[PDB]
């Protein structure tokens, strides 16, 4: 089997894409926000505290005939960005771009923190890394690729974000028309249970190429691009007026500049990010300060591959029994 489904920026900036997810029979359609650095497939529910909804599509169990409860389960998250939400467990049928799981487990909120209230345009996430990082107790569930592997095609799933535009996740097989060249594929670490690869270096708009390896993870849910703070100051330095701002929160820029580009390297090849990626707009509405799509790691504990690295290329989560990363131009 495959299927394949269309991922929508939820803004014009591209802070974060939605993707529409079937859960339940009849089918009721969610726009999720697929995240592969974490592992949990939650929604807002009917179930959901009701001052924490405003504006969400809600999935309600009661009127889903293949809906059971999970006795016993529950689970809790909390993200690198601050948020969390929790609830209980149901297991029920999840379809995404026609390919179908049965008995996947949808993770109901009772509680989301402000900032998913906040944004009524994501419905929830669908979790694509590991599973061994499902928050589920007391017995942890699987994400939806782990549950439709050994159905798909091939054991695979693709990730191809547009820049201000749709793109798209192909799960069980790879869109050759959907990059130029060829892929170029790097090994992946899941000992902390996210797709974890070792980049070869990097360089700053048309400058030299810095062999260097940086670790860090493929993740589709986080907005920008998270390295350290030496390469993310050798990037900026080349912007006249930039700076760190402790009162903004990182890096800013003159609106007005004109940003030179980023590449990073996969192995032997070369992904280059256009430097129209990195403007993240004014830091509020008005504002002839912008917002850097590069951003310093050290605050964090991991190099983040975020939406600004990962929608200049076409990426391939390959989750073979020994998983790997494949980076295309595109």
């Amino acid at each position: 089997s495959t299927g394949s489904a269309t991922t929508t920026p939820i803004d014009s900036l591209d802070d974060a894409y939605i993707t529409p997810v079937q859960i339940g029979t009849p089918a009721q359609t969610l726009n999720l926000d697929f995240d592969t650095g974490s592992s949990d497939l939650w929604v807002f529910s009917s179930e959901t505290t009701a001052s924490e909804v405003d504006g969400q599509t809600i999935y309600t169990p009661s009127k889903s005939t293949t809906a059971k409860l999970l006795s016993g389960a529950t689970w809790s998250i909390s993200y690198g960005d601050g948020s969390s939400s929790s609830g209980d467990v149901y297991t029920d049928t999840v379809s995404v771009g026609g390919l179908t799981v049965t008995g996947q487990a949808v993770e109901s909120a009772k509680k989301v923190s402000s900032s998913f209230t906040e944004d009524s345009t994501i419905d929830g996430l669908l979790g694509l890394a590991f599973s061994t990082l499902n928050t589920v107790s007391p017995t942890q569930q699987k994400t939806f690729f782990d549950n439709a592997k050994a159905s798909l095609d091939s054991p695979v799933f693709t990730a191809d974000l547009g820049y201000h535009a749709p793109g798209t996740y192909n799960f069980g097989f790879i869109d050759t028309t959907a990059y130029t060249g060829s892929i170029t594929y790097t090994a992946v670490s899941t000992k902390q249970g996210f797709w974890e690869w070792t980049s070869t270096g990097y360089a700053v708009g048309s400058g030299t190429f810095k062999s260097t390896s940086i670790d860090g993870i493929a993740d589709t849910g986080t907005t920008l691009l998270y390295l350290p703070a030496t390469v993310v100051s050798a990037y900026w330095a080349q912007v006249s007026g930039a700076k760190s701002s402790s009162s903004v929160g990182g890096y800013v820029f003159p609106c007005s500049a004109t940003l030179p580009s980023f590449t990073f390297g996969v192995g032997s090849a070369r992904i280059v990010i256009p430097g129209d990626y990195i403007d993240f707009g004014p830091i509020s509405t008005g504002s002839s300060s912008c917002f850097g799509g590069i951003q310093s790691s050290a605050g964090i504990g991991i190099n983040i591959f975020g939406d600004v690295a990962l929608k200049a290329a076409f990426v391939v989560f390959n989750g073979a029994t020994t998983p790997t990363l494949g980076f295309a131009s595109k």
